[PDB]
């Protein structure tokens, strides 16, 4: 484990957690010792982390709150630790599971530290591909457009060796705020004294945060893109619906797979056919011929269009194969990026994977009906038609499936009649929190059980079914 990488996560979760009321007790951890590992057990700390990484993603009220916790107490809190991580994006969880966490796995904690931490560097917001794009790759192109507009000679392609010797940082400092910061670093020979200087230049605007001299000169990777992401926050230096859901979640899901290539532009990412027949052999191994397919260009040019459909056409036929309702779809349509079509497409693959899953000839009305019979065991909410009746939107009928599931989980004195939009989000993100604290892998947010968007209530109910 690296000693710098362990004592700077510590010290951001102590600054994080600062006056937290339910951690407070335990926030000033020393930044020198395993103290740390041990106190991530119950798994309260990592879901605070999350909650401040990407706001809202867990239901604090689904957490046992107590600090000596039973390991059963402690489970329960890591498995929304472990499932709320694996729904985040950008963030890759496999090797880490609830009792890792609780048996206080340095390596994968801290792992699992990076990501998170990572994954809510830059936060909220074609521009709208390149604001999905990963933190490395919006950050990059900031660095250069500053080096490049201070007429360096110079450009970033990383932030290990290219940040290194603390010039690039030094000319971009005084290229976004002339003056605070000079160029005289570049006049420093040592190197390490050249790397303080930068830092203390990095005080001038508050953004001396993750970096030290040393990390700095040793290029670490993870401190520096930190250091590099806070400068970009506060110091820009610019001068002045279902269909997306659905993509979004089924990126999620894609992703989850471990596809290659990362999906970042669901509508253009899959028109090679290569995610998908990744994600058939993800599924089913050995169901993709490999040598009949073509790969991706070493050049970095697109695929010829007659390899890209020869590609997907294979694709389709695998979905056909595998009792997928195809009909209307043809491989070219996938190359083309039809946005009906490729959804359809990965629809299909992530309903059948449901059905097999679970039979580990489930149709969506055995589903509606399963739902109901969970949810008539004392649940306050009325019984649904299917997954597109209008009620599904209070939230209170998915609070009853999971009361059905385990009554105990579902405090009907935290649970809203949803009368509002605000109050059934509320209701929605707190059953999403309860199923995974269950175990339950669910990709989508609270909006899309209360927009009521059929496909995406299906896959939670789905996910229900398996825990």
């Amino acid at each position: 484990i690296n000693e710098e990488e362990r004592r700077e996560f510590i010290k951001h979760i102590n600054s994080v957690l600062a006056g937290d009321p339910d951690v407070g007790s335990r926030v000033p951890i020393n930044t020198e010792t395993f103290e740390f590992f041990d106190q991530c057990k119950d798994g309260l700390i990592l879901s605070k982390l999350i909650n401040d990484s990407v706001p809202d993603t867990i239901d604090e009220r689904v957490l046992n709150k107590q600090r000596p916790l039973d390991n059963f107490k402690c489970i329960e809190n890591n498995n929304v630790v472990i499932n709320s991580a694996k729904a985040m994006g950008g963030i890759s969880i496999t090797n880490i599971g609830a009792g890792d966490i609780l048996e206080g796995r340095e390596h994968l904690i801290l792992g699992l530290v990076w990501q998170i931490i990572r994954r809510g560097l830059l936060g909220k917001i074609t521009l709208d591909q390149f604001l999905r794009l990963p933190p490395e790759k919006i950050l990059l192109r900031w660095f250069n457009y500053h080096l490049k507009a201070a007429n360096w000679p110079r450009t970033v392609s990383n932030f290990s060796k290219d940040v290194s010797d603390g010039e690039n940082y030094t000319v971009l400092l005084n290229q976004l705020a002339p003056e605070l910061c000079s160029r005289a670093p570049l006049q420093t020979t040592d190197v390490l004294q050249r790397a303080e200087q930068v830092l203390q230049n990095a005080e001038k605007l508050d953004c001396r945060k993750y970096l030290t001299p040393t990390a700095m000169v040793a290029g670490n990777p993870k401190l520096n893109l930190a250091f590099v992401a806070h400068l970009f926050n506060t110091h820009p230096g610019l001068e002045p619906a279902e269909g997306e859901r659905e993509a979004r979640v089924f990126t999620l899901w894609l992703n989850s797979l471990d596809v290659t290539p990362s999906i970042h532009d669901f509508f253009n990412n899959l028109r090679d056919g290569l995610i998908l027949l990744q994600a058939y052999d993800k599924i089913t191994p050995n169901t993709v011929n490999w040598k009949k397919v073509n790969k991706a260009p070493a050049s970095g040019d697109e695929m010829m269009r007659f390899k890209a459909v020869e590609n997907c056409n294979y694709a389709v036929d695998l979905g056909k194969n595998q009792g997928f309702s195809l009909v209307g779809i043809q491989g070219a349509d996938i190359t083309d990026g039809s946005r009906t079509l490729t959804l359809a497409l990965v629809w299909q693959m992530m309903r059948m994977n449901i059905t097999k899953t679970l039979h580990s000839t489930l149709s969506d009305s055995d589903m509606v009906a399963w739902a109901n019979s969970m949810a008539a065991k004392g649940g306050k909410g009325s019984q649904i038609r299917s997954f597109r009746d209008p009620s599904i939107s209070t939230g209170v009928f998915v609070l009853d499936v999971l009361h059905g599931i385990k009554s105990e989980y579902v405090d009907y004195n935290l649970v809203t009649d949803g009368s509002t939009e605000e109050l059934a989000i509320q209701n929605a993100r707190l059953a999403i929190s309860i199923a995974r604290k269950l175990g339950a892998v669910i990709f989508i947010l609270p909006e899309d059980i209360v927009a009521v968007r059929p496909r995406l209530v299906l896959h939670f109910i789905g996910s229900l079914m398996a825990v």
